[PDB]
């Protein structure tokens, strides 16, 4: 209708990671790295022109109309009330994810994942030399689930000091109920343990699944625990660099302002904060129409592999526009699997196993381009399978 | 048919920490950070037009045509030959700065800097634990010099790890001659220091002064030294975000970019890219046009306080558009010349205290405005001087 999810732009020779291998070799189809093939609402496109107008480029600071911006966004999508005063922007979320492990735990001490999960999680952990624990997640009933039992027990083997969740949880999209979240706070309460919840997707809940922001589930969680998000996933501008944590908890805040500068990590660029505010002003009905055409692109790859494939086995995303793929039934190596994929089908998912060793055998579906396009890739995906 | 130094763009609505005060009480006349009240060169505008019309804002990479329009510039402006893989961009020098603290230094070594220098210098020093030391530059017949003799001294005095030098030098708008260059980098050889050259100011030197970038003044100079710049300061595009950092030597390039990541510090927004590639790529005539305009705004106001406040003694700078003002032959305290020029003359210049202890009684003025606008701050700046 009024938006357009039908037609691509082309993004050849604008120098972005999602089609860098396509610009070589013209067959591939690339369906990996987070960044959507839609056009961006008109708003934002807008207000790039409208910055350019300026005609100057100097230093900016982030607008008490920004700040409102996101405390609006933030009470009105996810019941989150908090203070202009708790809001941190930092250009990104994996930015403010080393920032928190540097400011929150010593060299040494123990960070925790539930693996497999988005690879600059366990990346930031062990570069910093921290000691990673990844505590893998169950699968039950087609979903990924938390064993709280081993859970504490990692928790309390590992001596714990800050948890980085992703809620939604990439890959799989799982979308965590309040329930679980409470357990997990509960928890961490218990064990003294510092809590980072990674909450980028959480615009992109699907199928009636809620996204439920950590601090939301009860009003002591604040105390342990920050929320990150960003427009850039919903909205589809990565590139313009910018995101935030809400930390109201005094202390956390501090401690984060503190090694945010430390590291000069505490600048924004003007679009930066010109693209988030935009976007969080007038992106709804786009967000609306989005993810409409999501769900149908979702449940057509589902029924498409379920036909075609049916040894695929499809974890249907409770949110976020990501499709994870378990091979396992198939006669392949992981290496062979991408090599299968990637040369033969002339399709550039996501290897699972860059997730942890969970995601062996496994690939990553990016379904947010137009039907036609999810179509084809689909039928890549199928057409080389082995007997 | 000219470009435009004679009218300044309203800042005003478009959130700049330069106008920010002025926002409130509009009597205030800013002439402190070092953002241009000048339009920028028109083709960058185009640029960010071209930007919004891509249509999809995803992530980017910084492409092949702007690593050769770095290199190009470099070879052509300041004879300065090397590899594109040398090449490391960073959101900012000041966030390079910081990177090189930790990549270069242990927590408790110590770093050199000359002062009075540039705030950020002796902060990113302290907030990452690390000594400061601070090689204060003497003062001679209205030019800074360094002590060569104390320089060692602090040096070895210290077990000095890392040099962090300002060339051209700000404030003062010192460009160092090739022989003091020359000096600095032996006693770097023979202590084992790590030099970081900022370069920021390099294409702003005037009334006949060259740059020479610190690696050509000798071959073996890249073994410790590094260099920072960028097209922010030279074009009035500080807010895009965008730098670089030149790291010929293969160990402390693999170090800096160890640590970028780290920290995960390694992404740039891609107007960043865009804004740097375009004005390199088209800025010569217009840098050409600003340094005209610099000159005459410098001789103005050294002639005006010549006659108008003969007791203000005025650094003249031979680079950078920042002039150092010295206030010290008045009766008045640091805080009193604060209140003084603020409240009284209504203009806002950067405290010289900030830089250091030899900025006491200083302040800092930017003439990189309309000549209109500086003839009413210089006018300002000597209405209420006391007898
Ligand atoms: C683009 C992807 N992920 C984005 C992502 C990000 C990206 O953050 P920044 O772009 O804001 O650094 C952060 N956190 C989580 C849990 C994420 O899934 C991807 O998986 O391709
Ligand atoms: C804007 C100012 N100085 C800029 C500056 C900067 C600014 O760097 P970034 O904006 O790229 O972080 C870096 N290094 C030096 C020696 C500088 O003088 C000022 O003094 O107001
Ligand atoms: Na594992
Ligand atoms: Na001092």
């Amino acid at each position: 209708s009024k938006y357009n999810f039908q037609t691509a732009p082309n993004r050849l020779s604008h120098h972005t990671y999602k089609w860098k291998e396509t610009e070589t070799d013209p067959q591939l189809l690339p369906a990996w790295i987070a960044d959507m093939d839609f056009e961006v609402m008109p708003e934002v496109k807008q207000a790039i022109h409208d910055y350019a107008e300026q005609l100057v480029y100097g230093y900016t600071y982030a607008s008490d109309e920004l700040l409102q911006a996101v405390l609006d966004w933030e009470k009105s999508e996810h019941q989150y009330s908090f203070d202009k005063e708790d809001i941190v922007f930092v250009e990104g979320v994996v930015p403010a994810i080393s920032i928190a492990i540097q400011a929150f735990t010593k060299e040494g001490e123990a960070v925790l994942i539930n693996s497999p999960v988005y690879p600059p999680f366990a990346r930031s952990v062990r570069l910093n030399n921290r000691k990673l624990v990844s505590n893998s997640l169950k699968e039950e009933n087609g979903l990924f689930q938390i064993d709280f039992e081993q859970l504490e027990n990692d928790i309390v083997e590992n001596d714990v000091k800050l948890y980085l969740l992703c809620n939604p949880h990439n890959p799989g999209g799982r979308v965590w109920e309040r329930e679980v979240l409470e357990q997990i706070g509960h928890l961490c309460q218990k064990h003294h343990v510092i809590l980072v919840s990674d909450e980028i997707h959480q615009d992109l809940t699907l199928f009636g699944h809620e996204h439920v922001s950590f601090n939301t589930v009860s009003p002591d969680f604040k105390d342990f625990a920050l929320v990150l998000s960003s427009a850039t996933k919903t909205f589809n501008i990565a590139g313009t660099k910018n995101s935030y944590a809400i930390i109201e908890n005094p202390t956390l805040c501090a401690q984060f302002k503190h090694q945010q500068l430390v590291n000069n990590h505490h600048e924004v660029s003007s679009l930066g904060y010109i693209a988030t505010e935009t976007a969080y002003r007038y992106g709804k009905p786009w967000l609306v129409a989005l993810k409409a055409v999501l769900e149908e692109n979702i449940q057509f790859a589902v029924e498409y592999f379920a036909q075609e494939a049916p040894r695929l086995k499809v974890m249907k995303p409770q949110g976020t526009y990501l499709i994870w793929l378990d091979f396992s039934d198939y006669g392949l190596t992981d290496d062979a699997l991408f090599t299968l994929l990637h040369d033969q089908a002339k399709v550039i998912l996501n290897r699972g196993s860059d997730y942890g060793s969970e995601g062996e055998l496994h690939a990553r579906l990016n379904i947010a381009a137009p039907k036609s396009l999810v179509e084809e890739i689909c039928k890549r995906i199928v057409c080389c399978l082995p007997k």
